[PDB]
């Protein structure tokens, strides 16, 4: 369709202006229709991977290893200094909260010493990595924590998506595949009540707009921002939704070009549904 072509080639046009490696995928979630560009190329996914995390952490709910309700007791030695960390700058000497705020605080916050401390919960990167490779979801690695990706900017690299990977997380959010009904409104609800990234999938749609993501930036080094990265499920007018993945990776321009990259990419979509 003439329609399709417009949007891939203002897709392209869009992508372009961030001279560097863009990975999209989206899917209209009812119909099955999608559209990629570079969609099985590898990204690094910075906090995108708080996703498949909870996932996981989840999951142990459902199966009867751990409970949303149970109190993690978080000293201050796991609340490392330095890593973006609400949870510690609230609680500069350690506390005990419930698993459901450390995923909160997780998944809407991006909270890296929370990150950390799920991922030893469950038991660690190799756990997660194995459990998402067993749903299937080959085309994504995870092998780093927080506390090693800050320790060398390269280790970023190595918890890498396509965006066919992270769309595929997507669909499984939205279809209940994974996660019993309770788990799964939890995810969302955390997914959904999140102020990070406003210039990205939400940068231009209307503010009211429910998006449920998750974000993930690096810090630019040598002019080079490895990562800006915005994915989600979209809830249109109609009541449909589209889930949207964009990684914008390797490129030396500025934060407002990057971010307007995603931000374009999600609202030419919002603009093309009927
Ligand atoms: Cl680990
Ligand atoms: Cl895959
Ligand atoms: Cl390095
Ligand atoms: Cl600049």
């Amino acid at each position: 369709s003439a329609q399709d072509n417009n949007t891939r080639q203002k897709v392209n046009e869009i992508a372009a202006t961030a001279r560097g490696h863009v990975g999209v995928a989206m899917m209209s979630l009812e119909n099955g229709d999608t559209m990629t560009l570079n969609g099985n190329d590898h990204f690094p996914m910075q906090s995108v991977f708080k996703v498949p995390l909870a996932i996981a952490v989840l999951d142990q709910v459902d199966k009867g290893k751990l409970s949303l309700d149970q109190v993690i007791h978080i000293t201050k030695k796991e609340l490392l200094p330095f890593t973006w960390s609400p949870i510690r700058e609230k609680y500069p000497e350690g506390t005990d909260l419930k698993l459901r705020e450390v995923l909160a605080y997780t998944v809407s916050q991006s909270d890296n010493n929370g990150c950390d401390i799920l991922f030893n919960l469950v038991g660690g990167t190799a756990y997660v990595e194995q459990y998402i490779h067993g749903l299937g979801v080959d085309s994504m690695a995870i092998k780093a924590n927080e506390e090693r990706m800050a320790s060398a900017w390269k280790v970023q690299y190595t918890n890498w998506s396509s965006p066919l990977a992270t769309l595929q997380l997507l669909k499984g959010i939205h279809t209940g595949k994974y996660l019993s009904k309770a788990s799964n409104d939890f995810l969302l609800k955390i997914m959904k009540e999140t102020t990070t990234g406003p210039k990205r999938l939400r940068g231009m749609l209307p503010a009211d707009a429910v998006v449920a993501h998750k974000t993930g930036s690096s810090d630019t080094k040598d002019g080079l921002t490895a990562a800006t990265n915005d994915a989600g499920i979209v809830t249109l007018p109609d009541g449909s939704h589209l889930a949207i993945v964009v990684f914008v990776s390797d490129t030396k321009v500025n934060e407002a070009i990057r971010e307007g990259v995603i931000a374009r990419i999600t609202r030419l979509f919002w603009d093309a549904a009927n």
